[PDB]
């Protein structure tokens, strides 16, 4: 096969994808051990579903596992009927869930089950694949001469040929893998043939983030979770908490080898630690450097001018609302809150109107980063840290560090019930989640 | 007596304004004639109530009428659980309200009838009085030296030595009466013994304006409904609408009599008319002019100096939600709506978080003028019909002509449940009033 290893491609035929996945138990080769996981369609990642705007999807989900499960189509902007956080797909049961891709979208997307309180096992052991919404504007000649390849970030810890089970820690800190893989390969190799190449990346792990440098280069920024860019912004590193995604152009210098790293990053993990008087929670501290990938360049590289535009933002009318959200912990009982409260599904948290937009205020008063997730409704991210955003497009998650306070711009678009939550899965399992209803 | 009538005062002692009122049919002699009005305390209007800051009032209400009645203590920032205007006492029963009055106040206020259903009749019949909060300023040598006055401006019309009885047309426009009086005298004068006056006026009509104007002189406006301007404004003329206050000081310029008139005005109040084909309706077109009084200045007038400043305005805080109430009417039912219903005690149509800084956006599609007045929370009017405000002072009541926009800053004060409805009282009972919760 391909030196670098990505999942199957299913694309839209003549405007539809219509197309059945199971949700099944399936024993494979990963990283050189057979293993059994919880996949779509028989692979880990699942396949990449490739979409433009107005196709229709058909997807009929069929659920093999031994208990409930649903879909979350993670980050698109469509009807929270369709959706729907709330519905279970009993064991042996299906779901056809129908609609149509919004005329105003492109990027990188994904689908992975939200069934609350089984998120996380389910996630961790291998439930998650890619939908990518091609755009216009990837025949401009700097994207379209560009290689282009997905790179799922997703790491996974194996006990006795399955994914490991969940600790009680693992429910506090979220769960981190020791095999930490792109595309499901250990440390592949990426034998570039073009000096540009454009990298979709997905951040599909349950807790674990990725501090991203290329060795060598800087990147460039031309896509956030849920859209382009307005220009090509040059980053020397690349931090994708869960559950976001970024598309990046690197323009390879020279030949050679280089690594792709998650460097050293520290997410207020926490550990335990009896010194004599002791038992007591202590930082685990930043994460080991991990070698995501090694980027060999080819003969000679003259990479292709950046693009110099991408896609305008649209100008959003003013907002009608001030939200305020704070994120709290009981890190030793796991319980994590939004508010001082835990979900309830049959709780409506806030109440807003279809077409406006609301300012979100998201405080983060725990000392772990929690990234903040609201489904339905894509959103700008203003400041973070009292921080000025270096750019505009839309996101779906954004990162909090301790202490930090996140200003949102969010246009409501589809009525219905819906949710936002903490994409530390284990976190949202554990109650980090509430109730927005749009009406 | 003194050639002006005003209403007898009653003063808070030490610190407590205890009183007994009964609300009563009582025989009496007015603008003449013989009739029988609803009164407070057995006057018309009611006793003026002459309060400081932190005084505690124990007014003692009995029912003395052959309907169920309450009071609403206009303009009050006080708990809507004492200024309730859902409570009913019915005949024959006593209701003891008791609350202090706020440290940051000063102003005209006033109090009448709010029980839904009954307030146009009962409020037509006499039944309303002033409330004053007297206030540290009133010390000022420009303020202490001038010589004070309270107007009460409600007009009345008698048949049979009654109130006249409501007619279906007076329920569509608000009933005017033929009697247009200050102080419940007809054309009363005003000789005065100091160059300077300062007039608190109060409209405590159904309906009627009044668009003052004092022959040959202007006005220095230097307080609104609910409180002192930051300095005086100078205006040739002063609209003051159904439930509206002002204050004002008048710089008496010559020897002379010089007339205090309420100059013609449309409202938009409608006629039906039968042409031919017609039984259709017919603007009223402008009020005709009335005198209210005659005023004899001193000999040698040689006024006070305007104070330079009043009351500084506080800074609001940032508002965190913006509001949209639509005014319209359905004349020939005399029923009229704010966003298309009609006023129902059991549901609440906005809720607030008090200490917050509310934007109400109230739009008037209708035709007719409709004064619009919240309860237990002032506001500070920013702009009317696009058209910014000439001063910062604390409303409670802001006239909306046909077509208008009023933009108003409403910080939320008092939890608990009030309500916001049309000042023409008639429109209230027929409907035009909604339910504000804060939490
Ligand atoms: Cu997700
Ligand atoms: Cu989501
Ligand atoms: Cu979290
Ligand atoms: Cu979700
Ligand atoms: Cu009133
Ligand atoms: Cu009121
Ligand atoms: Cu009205
Ligand atoms: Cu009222």
């Amino acid at each position: 096969g391909p030196s670098f290893p990505e999942p199957k491609v299913v694309r839209s035929q003549g405007g539809l994808l219509s197309l059945k996945l199971s949700a099944t138990p399936t024993p494979l080769a990963i990283a050189g051990q057979r293993a059994t996981l919880l996949t779509y369609g028989g692979s880990f990642p699942g396949p990449t579903l490739r979409v433009r705007p107005r196709d229709t999807v058909r997807l009929t989900l069929e659920n093999r596992l031994p208990e409930p499960t649903n879909l979350h189509w993670h980050g698109l902007p469509i009807s929270p009927k369709v959706d729907d956080p709330f519905l279970e797909i009993p064991p042996g049961e299906s779901w056809t869930y129908e609609f149509t891709v919004p005329k105003e979208l492109a990027g990188t997307f994904w689908y992975h089950p939200h069934l609350h309180g089984r998120v996380a096992p389910q996630l961790f052991a291998g439930l998650l694949g890619a939908l990518v919404v091609e755009s216009s504007l990837d025949a401009i000649p700097e994207l379209r001469e560009a290689e282009e390849h997905l790179l799922v970030l997703k790491d996974l810890a194996l006990q006795g040929g399955r994914p490991a089970p969940h600790t009680p820690m693992d429910w506090m800190n979220g769960k981190e893998g020791d095999l930490v893989l792109v595309n499901g390969a250990l440390r592949p190799t990426l034998v570039a043939q073009k000096a540009t190449l454009r990298l979709r990346l997905l951040n599909a792990s349950n807790a674990r983030y990725y501090r991203l440098a290329l060795q060598d280069h800087p990147l460039y920024l031309i896509a956030a979770d849920g859209g382009f860019l307005e220009e090509p912004l040059e980053v020397s590193e690349l931090l994708l908490a869960p559950g976001e995604r970024a598309e990046v152009l690197v323009r390879l210098r020279k030949e050679g080898r280089f690594l792709l790293q998650a460097l050293p990053y520290d997410r207020g993990a926490m550990g335990m630690m009896d010194m004599g008087g002791m038992a007591h929670a202590m930082p685990q501290g930043p994460s080991r450097p991990e070698t995501l990938l090694y980027l060999i360049a080819p003969k000679n590289p003259k990479p292709l001018p950046l693009p110099k535009a991408l896609s305008p933002f649209p100008t959003l009318p003013a907002p009608v609302v001030t939200r305020r959200l704070v994120l709290t912990e009981d890190m030793m009982a796991a319980r994590f809150f939004i508010n001082g409260q835990v979900f309830d599904h049959r709780r409506v948290d806030l109440k807003g109107q279809a077409q406006t937009v609301e300012v979100w205020e998201v405080e983060n008063q725990g000392d772990m980063d929690h990234p903040f997730h609201l489904h339905v409704h894509p959103f700008q991210v203003l400041s973070v840290g009292g921080r000025p955003f270096p750019y505009r497009a839309w996101k779906d998650v954004v990162n909090l560090k301790a202490g930090e306070v996140a200003r949102l711009l969010v246009p409501l678009r589809e009525k219905g019930r819906t949710v936002f939550h903490c994409h530390i899965v284990e976190h949202e399992d554990r109650g980090m989640m509430g109730v927005l209803e749009v009406g």
